[PDB]
């Protein structure tokens, strides 16, 4: 991997691996999930960080994902190389938003892509604070100054307001438990666990007859090792959308809530 | 990755990404899992597998019946590892196969493991522990010289495993595989049976010590809808017993050993 030509940007070349392919000899959305969080960790780590500055260091802060949105038109094959091009941005005094932009080494064509709002949050006392100026000052040295935007469109589906599902839900797996590989290097239930839980609850049948194209997930609360989530899901809608739900079992605390858009094959 | 020279083993070299790696910044022992069962494909791509040679018109497939690791350094987050892998004739008892892990800077041997592979029916399940006519299309992709990652004589990698008796030290109940534990066929991949023996192991044995040894025999394939029980007990450096069993019936589906050192 490498920064581009003007250090605003990050690319890397993957080769999709035997263990992270599905039913269909393709990669899976968790795969994508994980090549897109280690793109961004090696972006992080070229352009000098460890991706917290100094002053947030010192006074206990960290980035935390609020929303991850992803858009897959082909899934890499099995043996295929997938290129993955990275980039973040100001958004203000609210945070900073991370895309990406998935393409096939072969062709050169966008076989998909991924945006993100970042916020950040006392790593302490869990409580969410707007962008100090200090800060903002050490990040914008590697960012582009013009919106350079993955999903520009006037009327995107990133920027959807999700709504709570109401009881009874069609759908639902109930008793899941994580387990220590789906912990990350800091012991906390790795983001791409709850993408894998919230599929958990679409019934085998949609699965095996349909390809995942969207999925738009915002995240309200980290989820402990000692907890157990549920996952509820609701068909809202040759395109099937469903509304998710992921609560804690033991008391129905929100910790996730979602949609999937999914098209016939 | 490429075969070597002569065409009888096969080498590949993998970066260790983030999402791989424990809470000591270095790769988990189902990361190494999984880099020996994606060099296992490659070779097997290779030499000309598109895995399986007339046992296709038989309908017989190749099946894990023990798996032994051994590692003395796990591969830090951004460090190159490089892994040899190879097959052996066992006889017409079955097929064994080793790998080599490498310090991709240094050359030096920071792991290794061997594997027992068994040939079984994949619709009757009845495994035809015997082989004949089926030797010769294999051998051609052998080493005929024995070639062993584990050559000592009695070595941990061929001992005996017990079974685990009654009441339990430590336990992990009610778990459950997901679609993520599935691989391309929809069965329950043999790594997600090394992270359910380890489910069972005290948080604080693995927050101060490392796994060094771990040998894992496999009875009876779980199910998307069966759940498993972890069973533990400390048999002594730190030893340990393993036992996977259906949560209902008390069938077993696995056995093992896990040894451990202080860091
Ligand atoms: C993913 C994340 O932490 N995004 C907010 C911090 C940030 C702003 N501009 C960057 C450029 C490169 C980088 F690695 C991080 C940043
Ligand atoms: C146990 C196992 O790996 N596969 C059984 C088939 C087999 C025997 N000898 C080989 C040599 C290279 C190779 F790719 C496959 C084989």
């Amino acid at each position: 991997g490498s920064l581009t030509e003007d250090g605003l940007s990050y690319k890397e070349k993957f080769v999709v691996r035997s263990y992270e392919v599905g039913s269909n000899k393709t990669a899976t959305v968790e795969t994508i999930a994980n090549l897109l969080q280690e793109v961004g960790c090696n972006h992080a780590q070229s352009v000098g960080f460890s991706a917290t500055t100094t002053t947030m260091r010192k006074l206990h802060l960290i980035w935390v994902t609020a929303r991850m949105h992803i858009e897959i038109y082909k899934y890499p094959a099995w043996g295929d190389v997938v290129e993955i091009e990275t980039w973040c941005q100001s958004e203000g005094r609210i945070g900073t938003r991370r895309d990406w932009i998935l393409k096939d080494s072969v062709t050169g064509e966008v076989t998909g892509r991924a945006t993100s709002k970042w916020v950040m949050m006392n790593q302490d006392t869990r409580r969410l604070q707007k962008v100090s100026d200090d800060v903002r000052d050490e990040y914008l040295v590697f960012c582009p100054q013009e919106p350079r935007l993955a999903f520009p469109e006037e009327n995107n589906r990133s920027l959807k307001k999700i709504p709570k599902l109401e009881d009874p839900a069609q759908y639902s797996m109930i008793g899941l438990k994580p387990r220590r590989a789906d912990l990350d290097m800091n012991q906390h239930v790795n983001n791409v666990t709850y993408i894998g839980w919230v599929l958990e609850s679409i019934p085998q049948e949609i699965v095996d007859t349909h390809e995942l194209q969207v999925i738009t997930l915002d995240y309200r609360r980290e989820c402990q090792q000692d907890d157990v989530v549920d996952s509820l899901t609701t068909t809202t809608s040759n395109d099937s959308q469903f509304l998710h739900l992921l609560r804690l079992s033991g008391d129905g605390q929100e910790i996730n809530r979602g949609t999937t858009l999914w098209r016939k094959k």
